[PDB]
């Protein structure tokens, strides 16, 4: 029978996304509340009581929220990553979370190719700069994105060296240390673990050569700040560009003319992506409820 | 044999390629006088007086200079344009003009993709933006430049389309109103001429698909500024991005959110792309001075 699915977007999807998620609702006989631009806690708690399913983006989902919704059953990232859920809550609580693999990939991936092009020619500002054709690119981290910014630097004419802890590739290195000795620049694509948080440092950073360049599309949790300011200190050349601009107030205090960072993330903010992202997600609610579907499951509990 | 050589560079050359221009012709046994960051007329009038070689990047080089210049015998434009050369009055006084073709080509091709996904993407700024991948991108001139452009946008994913007035390619229009009626991106790569002065005015860009953007890496005045502000205020839709900043100051005033230009034409501010041409210029100088070799002059006079 008919679902409550509640869309939690403290940053909205573009209105023809929200339209496109609304109609495969709606027909597959659910109600759909949206809570958008909300500026309390108290807002999505009091929203997700009576909820069925949910649609998240990078909102914070944790335990009060996972607990308020007594009677979800699904939660579906449109997007990517899930470092903003509490899985384990979710594992107690028996409910579904699932992401939609891929479905961001090119407004991210397009975004970190215009990053490494800014970062490379003085943010477009006066002065000289450098050319990314011919010059050796390491991917960091190696799924939908990474595979869609190595054929646009291949286009460009990057070389191109590849490092992933868990899958297989063409021209990869066996240590992520490899990575950032062998590469001039360095594109971030590592999702947020426990065991990448923290991971970008000071002893990995100083591996680099001269003139040097860091983009993150990521995570901002996967630098260590303090080790990356060090790094920056000592090495001038250095440069760090980012979509998910950093806690610490130092980078954009002391390091102008080598640092950028975009207000939000705005990798997935796009027409395209925002359509695919939140479509697959809408699909993927109602498979489930239809067909008790779970393809794409990210988590795992028993009963 | 020996002959002394100026450089005239109000925006210098990188400093290696500096090196490189004086290992070349000093090797030669030729004398090279550098001009650099000069601010008055009569600075280059006075030095211009016993050179018998000139290299010159975007400098204007008018009657009053050339004149002045009594015993030069040549000019090479480091570099791909020569419209700041009054080529007449060095067709009056003999002078061979060259430029060094293709030299410059990745610096302007890299700067042109990231100024695309810079203007498809609000400037780095909050909001919704767009992806260049399945879009259709119009090259308008196809040389050197445009070939690299278009080898970037494919691996992008854009459709390309091409409008050139004198070769012959694949998926070219015939006429540049075909251009502009189904290409979504027009990047532009005409050199200023009598033909091409102000002829991207209202008339073509009102053609434009919903959503277009110009993004400009050519010269100023191939825009009829008049007509691009007009149609600007009428479709709020279109973007216009450039390396070569408009004269009028409308632009900046109204347009902010889907206007951008840099503060100087930094297309060719890399240090690869300085080695390149200034190095090819010596080269040439050299070659003229040694052989005779007149390749690459664009000029045609008698006697």
């Amino acid at each position: 029978a008919s679902m409550k699915i509640v869309v939690i977007t403290e940053k909205p999807f573009a209105e023809n996304a929200v339209k496109g998620i609304r109609e495969i609702l709606e027909k597959a006989g659910h109600e759909v509340v949206m809570i958008e631009k909300y500026k309390k806690k108290e807002d999505v708690i009091e929203r997700i009581k009576d909820a069925d399913g949910v649609i998240v983006r990078s909102d914070k989902i944790d335990e009060e929220i996972i607990k308020a919704g007594e009677k979800v059953k699904i939660i579906v990232r449109a997007g990517a990553g899930y470092d903003n859920i509490d899985i384990e809550a979710c594992n107690q609580g028996k409910i579904v979370v699932m992401n939609t693999p891929g479905q961001n990939r090119n407004g991210v991936a397009e975004l970190c190719i215009g990053m490494m092009i800014f970062g490379f020619r003085k943010g477009f500002k006066e002065g000289k700069g450098r050319e990314l054709k011919d010059k050796t690119l390491g991917i960091c981290g190696c799924g939908y994105v990474g595979k869609r910014v190595k054929e646009i630097a291949e286009g460009i004419g990057m070389k191109i060296k590849v490092y992933d802890p868990f899958i297989t590739t063409e021209n990869q290195v066996k240590k992520i240390e490899e990575l950032f000795e062998e590469c001039q620049v360095i594109s971030l694509h590592l999702p947020l673990t426990k065991e990448t948080k923290g991971k970008i440092g000071y002893e990995l950073i100083k591996k680099l050569p001269y003139g040097g360049m860091i983009c993150n599309t990521a995570r901002k949790e996967i630098i260590d700040e303090e080790g990356l300011i060090r790094i920056m200190r000592e090495r001038e050349d250095l440069i760090y560009i980012t979509d998910v601009a950093p806690t610490s107030k130092v980078f954009n205090n002391e390091f102008k003319g080598r640092f950028f960072a975009t207000p939000i993330k705005i990798g997935a903010e796009t027409e395209e992506s925002n359509i695919n992202a939140g479509m697959a997600a809408a699909s993927q609610i109602c498979d489930f409820f239809t067909n008790g579907t779970v393809k794409f499951q990210v988590n795992k509990f028993l009963e």
